[PDB]
């Protein structure tokens, strides 16, 4: 009654819906309850340590060091000629890193260790240089980013062009900005942020929020470059510092943070005070609506009904935004000097309130031994102190700590995928994935458009490359890359190459994600690594477990179609290759694969047909993608006035659902459009034949 392709599209849709039933971070943290156990401790965290430089990569890390770059001879020569100030940093929007010198800014790409791009026309020292989106309507379109430099005499703006040179990386060219210099104020400036539109908010050694505007004309009512104070919170109203101690008593703002999904700004001061800012509807105004000190954060923690002053004195040393895509209520992650990850909400009374709800503490595993130690588990609230919890436990060597959400433990919503990253240098900067690598778009690393399904890296394993991360040190850049379930699991497969092993996947994967990833390892890696994929084939058949094997097949197809189902040609080709290699996997596995060859009384038939529907959907998807190639072997604007414009739109709609499971009568119409247009030379007959293999 309903055809195999229709049915197959239903199963795929249902699989999509299931993968999209992923608990949201608010539910993942059940943030409704604010109690002490809302915060989540190390008792459920394991910290695998093997040692800096061990010749065995761990088999279950979420990050892996991939490369390092030796420092350039020239940067060091002039750098070592710096007289008064040096501030280094990373610009990951442009795959470039920075360092400051007493008088001048020179830019180089760490990926190539190419020539250094030199700018030395500043006559004053630059406290820090920000990498920001440009203001619309100012620049020639080639500008992808903007340079902001602050000097004790002026603050200067330099246009930037990142056109790729001899993608590996963007080749940078700098645009001269001859008039953009102005003092901010006697206030030092240390912290730079930018929104998606490109509004620039600035805080330095004073608890004030500057915004930098630039314009060609120097004025009587406005400086040639101008800044305005967005921190109107002092006002001096009761008795904090107006008539005693002088202006604001050392209001040492340390690091800012921006939430674009509500127009929200986060602050961390050196005293830990957090303020949340919304951008009014005017798009250039910002009004402070809350002022929350660190004392308030801690008061909240003690009010969590656990002790805080026993956890005090504790400073928060870093902040990480949590977008409303990431969490409905919870707005922010904060890091203490003890490595403590504090998760904060914010809310209006009419936000007008901010609540400390949940905290992830550093591991309970002591990374004392490099060498393997027996792991341990703690159901009880397990806690450790700054002396160990501080990632910078030693003064000479920073200790990288990397942790991602544990997508599989829907039974353990507070479980995380955990690793130990050993280095030897002092870390100076790390580009927050959520902070600057997701800058172009409003959404951060994400898997859906709502908090439910925002975190499951597992679903998007094939839709975007694994997130790579650049750690800034005083000697170079080390590249750590987020590891995927398929990657970790694959190396896990590697672990039984040289054992009772699949059961660990099962304990992780509930006999379905393991099946999905195992088919991925078999199918997707077959073109890259023959034996591991073969290991997956035998393993997938023997351990695929209606059974989890077919359902994992549903997982595979649905993830292949997650961007299309409800596209750049390279991604369409990758999808076609994925489907064709999958179809090849089963077709080349009739005897080996279960279900192609003719439980046993029926169920085996049940899987045979399941496979039949799957392969029919796969083959139709291949036909549809080839047909879309034909569509780019077709036309629409020349079609505007001879083929029934309403039908023309009918024709245009050739992507949504119908493309996978419904209606190639429209495809026959497309054939006629090709039949009449004939723009391509010696292509039609082939196009018609493609259709024949598509709809015959």
């Amino acid at each position: 009654l309903q055809e195999a392709l229709e049915n197959a599209g239903r199963l795929i849709d249902r699989q999509l819906q299931e993968d999209r039933m992923y608990p949201d971070l608010s539910e993942l943290l059940m943030v409704s309850a604010p109690n002490n156990p809302t915060v989540s401790g190390m008792s459920d965290m394991d910290y695998p340590l093997q040692g800096p430089g061990l010749l065995s990569v761990p088999n279950l890390p979420e990050i892996s060091s991939i490369r390092r770059v030796p420092l350039p001879p020239e940067l060091v020569e002039q750098f070592g000629h710096m007289q008064c100030n040096c501030m280094m940093g990373v610009f990951p929007p442009i795959s470039r890193a920075w360092l400051t010198i007493d008088s001048d800014i020179f830019m180089w790409n760490y990926e190539d260790g190419g020539d250094l791009a030199y700018f030395d026309g500043l006559s004053e020292t630059i406290l820090a240089v920000g990498l920001v989106k440009p203001k619309a309507g100012i620049f020639q379109p080639h500008v992808r980013h903007l340079l902001v430099l602050a000097t004790p005499v002026d603050i200067v703006i330099l246009g930037l062009s990142y056109a790729n040179l001899q993608s590996l990386s963007g080749g940078m060219q700098l645009l001269p900005d001859p008039l953009y210099s102005l003092p901010t104020d006697n206030t030092y400036l240390l912290t730079i942020t930018s929104t998606d539109n490109g509004r620039i908010f600035l805080a330095g050694k004073d608890g004030c929020l500057y915004e930098v505007a630039y314009q060609a004309e120097a004025g009587w009512f406005s400086q040639r470059c101008r800044k305005i104070n967005h921190s109107k919170s002092s006002l001096s109203f009761l008795v904090p510092s107006l008539l005693q101690f002088t202006f604001s008593e050392d209001d040492p703002i340390l690091q800012i943070a921006i939430d674009n999904s509500r127009n929200i700004l986060y602050t961390r001061s050196e005293k830990g005070v957090i303020q949340v800012y919304d951008l009014g509807q005017d798009g250039q105004g910002m009004s402070r609506v809350a002022s929350v000190s660190q004392n308030a954060i801690v008061s909240a923690a003690g009010n969590i009904a656990r002790t805080i002053d026993r956890s005090v004195f504790k400073p928060i040393v870093q902040i990480a935004v949590i977008e409303n895509s990431e969490s409905l209520d919870c707005q922010l992650l904060a890091v203490t000097h003890a490595g403590v990850r504090l998760y904060f909400s914010t809310c209006p009374f009419r936000p007008n309130t901010l609540t400390l709800v949940h905290v992830r503490l550093p591991p309970g595993f002591s990374a004392s031994s490099t060498v393997e130690k027996p792991s341990k588990v703690h159901r009880a609230l397990y806690s450790k102190g700054i002396l160990l919890m501080a990632a910078s436990e030693n003064e000479d060597n920073d200790i990288l700590w990397c942790v991602n959400h544990d997508t599989f433990p829907f039974q353990k919503p507070m479980m995380e995928t955990q690793m130990t990253a050993g280095v030897d240098g002092h870390s100076w900067a790390l580009s927050a994935i959520d902070e600057l690598k997701v800058d172009k778009i409003i959404t951060p690393l994400n898997k859906d458009h709502i908090p439910i399904t925002d975190s499951p890296v597992v679903v998007q394993q094939h839709m975007l490359p694994p997130k790579k991360f650049v750690l800034l040190s005083a000697q170079g850049s080390l590249m750590f890359h987020k590891l995927r379930p398929v990657d970790q699991l694959r190396h896990l497969l590697v672990s039984n190459v040289g054992g009772e092993e699949i059961e660990r996947f099962f304990k992780l994967h509930q006999e379905d994600q393991a099946c999905a990833t195992c088919l991925i390892l078999a199918c997707s890696t077959a073109a890259c690594d023959r034996e591991v994929s073969a290991w997956a084939t035998r393993a997938f058949f023997r351990y695929g477990g209606y059974s989890g094997k077919h359902n994992g097949i549903c997982i595979y197809f649905s993830r292949i179609m997650g961007n299309i189902w409800d596209v750049p040609c390279q991604l369409l080709e990758s999808v076609l290759q994925e489907l064709k290699g999958l179809q090849e996997f089963l077709d080349r596995n009739s005897q080996f694969a279960g279900g192609p060859l003719g439980k046993f009384h029926e169920a085996q038939l049940s899987e045979k047909i399941s496979l039949q529907a799957i392969q029919q959907l796969v083959r139709k998807s291949y036909q549809a993608l080839a047909l879309w190639k034909l569509l780019c072997e077709h036309q629409f604007t020349i079609i505007v006035a001879e083929l029934q414009k309403e039908l023309q739109e009918q024709l245009k709609i050739t992507t949504f659902k119908d493309l996978v499971i419904r209606d190639k009568e429209l495809t026959g119409a497309l054939i006629a459009s090709l039949i009449n247009c004939y723009i391509r030379d010696n292509a039609a007959v082939d196009g018609i034949s493609l259709h024949l293999q598509d709809i015959c």
